[PDB]
């Protein structure tokens, strides 16, 4: 820690606290995670190199206590979605946001890399139009927002697939479009509830297994499903057509990263600027 200088606490990330640093020798500003098996399959993501993924530098063990070293970003996508809120985020710049998001996702997933807590405070945004993903593969490496939890999750799969990630980003979509959060629960079940009184309450048409989830309970409200042009307006149907596929509630079904990338919403995908004031 001798070997910064200026280190200053930007905040709480999910794993620990993370600060802004200058590195001695290089003179370089880094972000600082300072954590609260794990360590060969951190360091095996020191690999991932993407544009759209933010790159981890360094890890460092001592002392007991992991510190990640990675590259530094100005401002995270809550932030940008706060100040943004009186007017909206313009669609060309959701659409380069989640084409970009997107392309991060196709990549770590082709790697075999799962997220499985994305949020809008680990989507970090720079001055030129670039999102990146922070965290990847801290989950499953190191063994409180439900907002953008999938259903599996929700209802007790052991076993995590890429698919949701693409919830989660669908969630986060939404809440680009219409500035406030899709599904913002205060507890699991509510959670939940609040997906099942938008999506319907799954069954095994939409769904085949549903009904042998872990947590799943034969009393569970049954809500019938709403359009999606009540719950992300004025989105256009492109944008409706994609966000149903990323919404769907059977993960073997729920659309790839990949696939979603040619979705015919991204046609006219350009990358404009943000006016960021930092
Ligand atoms: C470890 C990867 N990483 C790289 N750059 C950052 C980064 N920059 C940043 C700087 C100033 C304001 C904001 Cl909004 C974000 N912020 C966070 N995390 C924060 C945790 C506290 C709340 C804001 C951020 N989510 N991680 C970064």
């Amino acid at each position: 820690m001798e070997n910064f200088q200026k280190v200053e606490k930007i905040g709480e990330g999910t794993y620990g606290v993370v600060y802004k640093a200058r590195n001695k020798l290089t003179g370089e500003v880094v972000a600082l995670k300072k954590i609260r098996t794990a360590i060969r399959e951190i360091s095996l993501l020191k690999e991932l190199n993407h544009p759209n993924i933010v790159k981890l530098l360094d890890v460092i063990h001592t002392e007991n206590k992991l510190y990640l070293v990675f590259e530094f970003l100005h401002q995270d996508l809550k932030k940008f979605m706060d100040a943004s809120a009186l007017t909206g985020i313009p669609l060309p710049l959701i659409k380069s946001y989640l084409f970009q998001l997107l392309q991060g996702l196709a990549f770590c997933h082709s790697h075999r890399v799962l997220h499985r807590d994305l949020k809008p405070q680990n989507l970090l945004i720079n001055t030129e139009g670039a999102i990146k993903l922070a965290d990847f593969g801290l989950a499953r490496a190191f063994g409180v927002t439900l907002w953008y939890r999938a259903p599996e999750i929700l209802l007790g799969c052991k076993y995590y697939s890429t698919a949701v990630d693409i919830w989660s980003l669908g969630c986060i979509f939404a809440e680009m479009v219409t500035r406030r959060a899709l599904f913002p629960g205060d507890s699991e079940i509510d959670q939940l509830f609040r997906i099942f009184r938008t999506l319907g309450t799954p069954d095994e048409v939409v769904w085949p297994g549903v009904t042998s989830m872990p947590d799943y309970k034969p009393s569970f409200p049954k809500w019938a499903r709403q359009d999606f042009s009540k719950v992300v307006p004025p989105l256009d149907e492109d944008g409706r057509s994609l966000l149903s596929q990323m919404l769907h509630y059977d993960p073997n079904k729920r659309i790839s990263a990949k696939a979603a990338l040619a979705h015919p919403f991204f046609q006219d995908v350009t990358k404009p600027v943000p006016h960021l004031r930092l």
